[PDB]
């Protein structure tokens, strides 16, 4: 056999490729990893997860990404990161379920043949890379769904500073299947290059 299936949280190389897996309701969510940038989930009567694949240390790097997106219910697919210093996690999503994401609207960029809405929303006491903190979230929500295809995320990146929403230094970065309750699955693949 080869791939693995896992359950708890945690952080690793896995083919080649960095991976990320938190939830805060383990036994009700899973992620499998592929080959390469692939990996798959699935997810039943769930809290709050994040899981994907990518690289430990983000930047401006374009990448391209083909996905099954099956949400039932509440669920994100993104491009996921965050930095530290400032500390901000950030959100470029390509597609979601029931609810599309929004905050406080800071304008739009256009990049990949779609047009992006710009949203900065703050967490509060929350889980993040550096324990319970308060900061920033940056957001671009496609305003058509799309499960595959290329982001130049330089062009989010730029557009975000444009607006007063700075970066700090880059953590990791993810393709990532978010989902808040409910149930689904969906299988991922994420490289660089347009």
């Amino acid at each position: 056999g080869s791939d693995t299936t896992i359950t708890q949280n945690q952080t690793g190389y896995d083919n080649g490729y960095f991976y990320s897996f938190w939830t805060d309701a383990p036994g009700t969510v899973s992620m499998t990893l592929h080959s390469g940038g692939s990996y798959s989930t699935s997810w039943r009567n769930t809290g709050l997860f994040v899981a994907g694949k990518g690289w430990s240390t983000g930047g401006r790097r374009t990448v391209t990404y083909n996905a099954s997106f099956n949400p039932s219910g509440n669920a994100r697919l993104t491009l996921y990161g965050w930095t530290r210093g400032p500390l901000v996690s950030y959100h470029i999503v390509e597609s979601w379920g029931t609810y599309r994401p929004t905050g406080t609207y800071k304008g739009t960029v256009t990049t990949d043949g779609g047009t992006y809405d710009i949203y900065e929303t703050w967490r509060y006491n929350a889980p993040s890379i550096e324990g319970t903190r308060t900061y920033q979230q940056f957001w671009s929500v496609r305003q058509q769904k799309r499960t595959s295809g290329t982001i130049t995320i330089g062009n989010h990146f730029d557009a975000w500073a444009r607006a007063g929403m700075n970066l700090g230094s880059h953590d990791y970065q993810i393709m990532a299947t978010e989902g808040y309750q409910s149930s689904g699955s969906s299988t991922v693949s994420i490289s660089e290059g347009g």
